[PDB]
């Protein structure tokens, strides 16, 4: 039971993208938490955990095919100061991930492999959901205003429910 | 208030080492999982989560001191086939970590900073206990034999109270 | 709403393989259970029940497409004394099922049918997982040796 | 200890018959359910599970005496369209089963084997009860009428108050 | 209501065999317990309790038949050092027991008495199960290796927490 | 009242003996813990607590008679690197304790005292159980093999009272 | 750790006598239950189980001393048809047991042994209590009359 | 990874001092309990158990660095008759303990070690608290007297309510 190297390198590209996304999201969460924007921090922490789940399932599938999960390679990681630029950066990361996912899914589906294809649509569906959320947030801040929108998410105490 | 760049770079080096430890321990746990090893997998995943707690407290502390943590870079990650070699790799990475931590702790205890010293001493105690566990496991396996030792890890029981 | 003959024949072949597999799994499980190897018996009988559920889904689907199930025939069943030969036989059965199912899934998706495609992908996933387990266990026993693997793993709780 | 070959081959024949019965009953359960006749489907599923238990205990007994249980060979399996023909088919199956059971028990009873005689008695009682049920239902459908009978065994409700 | 003298002698012989089985099993259980082996000790203690239950039912049945049970006679008792002698002697006593049971059941069913016969085949089935267990453990220890196998029954690894 | 010097000196000697036993057993348990062997450590810890209780009750008994318990002096405590020699050392100190206790209890029963003779009896019984367990353990480890036996203790404890 | 021949042989003799007593008690219990004297049957079953536990502790002690217990040889057992003779057999076996027990306890206490001495002390106490019960029951049965006592002990409350 | 000698005999001597302390405290508690002074006995028993925990953790640390614990040697153990001499003996023992612990903690803090220093301030804090308690007890006994203090501590062990 073995596979051709093209599917393995597709999966490894996706894995490295997921690790970089994890690091970027966690850095964003910590920075915006130090700023004082709490709800964004919680939401991006949840997103980070989701990305770890994706990385875990990808690792499982690649180790199934008797591959070598490479952890050394990383992509370019970028950070921002205001919410607009970090949202934009996450948007481009998601765009690159989804484009790579579509290309890999077509190429590998043409090879008569199925299960990796399944984990691929799972990943692309979650990425599409997150990028839609980010785009909605960007349009919201564009229409509303930076200062007041940042004032929306400030809080000091916690809710009982 | 501000911190001198030296403690910033010590914290950056410690953060890089901790991230490398995360990736190494996690990949190792996964390899033991796939090969059929169960107890060692759980112990390694517990160690990985503890190192992640270390990374969390370190990045919070450095962000407190107007720092700019860097996640792009990583050290060199080592993987092994049988238990002895990645045991040795964990040993050597922990030795490097403890040497660096001792140097850093003395250097900023000499220069008017105590909190980061407390963080490093806590991390040092944790890594000391971990390396003791590794050393006693190594002595056990060299005294008892590889096959007979590995005979007691697989259980295939799955109980529930 | 009538079915397509090659679809029906592919479903029937997969079903017959399922019946042969469940019979083989049950025989082997009983064999090690009489030997005194309880854990293998439990795991193998659980796998047999899983293949039974697979076959039930298969037959419900083939009845849905207005076809006639045939159970009068079944493939050869092979057994063994040591665990190694039976494990190898199970590996061979699962591999042949995987190859046949891949060919069937390709032609069936190409012939504009979707539901049987998703039941087939689920079956492929399950069989791939079982193949993974069998191969890792075979590697483990090859490394440890027969008596050492058999003795210290006996447990009850 | 080791058993005589004749009882071994009697046990193997009974195992084959039990496997065929399991197969046929599962067919009829699924087919009736697809027709839309829920109660008979549930009854037939219960019968199939009982025959599975019978086969399991028989296999355990035959493996006890250091035999070689084989499931490669099967008897003929017949499929019926309406309820009448499949009732008659099950009737013939149970009749041949009880015939073989009586002959085998009388044979082996004289060669100082007792426990397998007892399991043959148990399976004989089970199949006798089942065949009594089948004959009663056949007479009932004959007297009342097929259409009216199956009229009262249908419901598209699936009710569950809680 | 008086039973036949041969019935009484058969019941008495079986009772004597049961008493010998009780004594041997208890002495063994004590020996494995002193050696430190736990699972073997508890299993053979349960076996001895089951044999005592068999003696109970047999003595009730013979007492009902208006007889005088003899609690004086006892067969020979065998003791060895290793597990192999344990299993071999137990297999021997169970084999002679099964032979006596088969002869007794045949003659009892021949001479118009049933309830005693029924408890006869009950004891027969229980003892054949015990023989199967003993034989499979003998095969396992023969194949596995004495020290490697015995490493299993002994274990001090904090079993209290559950 | 006040006791004659013989009983007082024997009790003081016993106190020294159990202090030595407590220290030796605690060090053995700790070293067993460091090498990763789990169950032996907890068993030896329980033995240490038992010896602590023994020392407490003996000190109470001697102080009742307006004596002066001594805690300044000890005996020779010895340490081992492997299992065999620490088992042997425990056996040696145990044999010395048993012989001294027997002599003292005899001579002191000969000089009109029973209550302290009774507590000596209790200590004798507990120490006898400890030595029997030690001897059984030594025989098992010599028969089975050091490495294979040591494989049986290292892990797989799972204490879960809930 | 090996014990002397005298102590181990005394232990073996006591164990054999006790095993015979267990067998006798069980036999009498079953015959009492057969004829409907249920309360006596319960009492005898309890006494037999107590003797079983005593034999268990005795064989544990003898096996502790690198001994070789024997379950092969037994002493003679006696049976009775009415209460008086079975009670008398019980009392006489108790008397012989306690006499041998006193001799053994004296000898062992002279031969530098304690734990076995204590366990024989306990068994002696319990047999003293049991013989007291047997004697008081025999005297009560004598005074009252057999028929009235049998009428007293009957249950007849079998559920079915 | 083992430490130098100076630290190891400092720890071994401290362990011996702890053993002497536990024995002396237990003897004092037993004596006061016999005399009928119950609450004093309870407090002394609690102190002895705490000192035993000290000994256990300290010998655990000794073994940690691949040491050779010695239980053979013992310091002097002194006994008294009234509460005054017992308290004074305890005060002298505690004074020696604090002095030597301070010198040891400084000398090995100056030699790139942290964990042993940490357990040393733990022990030092405990000993400071204990010497405070003994000092205030002696001062109160001096202020009030002898018989009244015993009357305060003494209680009737009725055990019938
Ligand atoms: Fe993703
Ligand atoms: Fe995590
Ligand atoms: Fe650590
Ligand atoms: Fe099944
Ligand atoms: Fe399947
Ligand atoms: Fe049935
Ligand atoms: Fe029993
Ligand atoms: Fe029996
Ligand atoms: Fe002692
Ligand atoms: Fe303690
Ligand atoms: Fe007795
Ligand atoms: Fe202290």
């Amino acid at each position: 039971m073995q596979g051709d190297p093209e599917v393995i390198e597709f999966l490894n590209e996706q894995l490295t993208a997921e690790l970089t996304a994890i690091n970027q999201y966690f850095l964003h969460a910590k920075l915006q938490d130090h700023k004082g924007w709490t709800k964004l921090a919680k939401y991006t922490r949840a997103e980070s955990f989701d990305e770890m789940r994706h990385a875990e399932v990808l690792t499982d599938r690649i180790l199934l095919l008797d591959g070598l999960p490479n952890y050394q390679r990383l992509f370019h990681v970028r950070v921002g100061q205001s919410v607009t630029e970090m949202f934009q950066a996450d948007r481009e990361v998601e765009l690159e991930a989804i484009d790579r996912l579509r290309r890999g899914i077509e190429v590998m589906r043409a090879k008569h492999d199925i299960t990796s294809a399944n984990v691929f649509e799972a990943i692309l569906a979650d990425e599409e959901h997150h990028i839609d959320y980010l785009e909605t947030q960007l349009d919201l801040i564009e229409k509303l205003g930076e200062s007041l929108y940042l004032s929306t998410v400030i809080e000091q105490t916690q809710p009982d429910p």
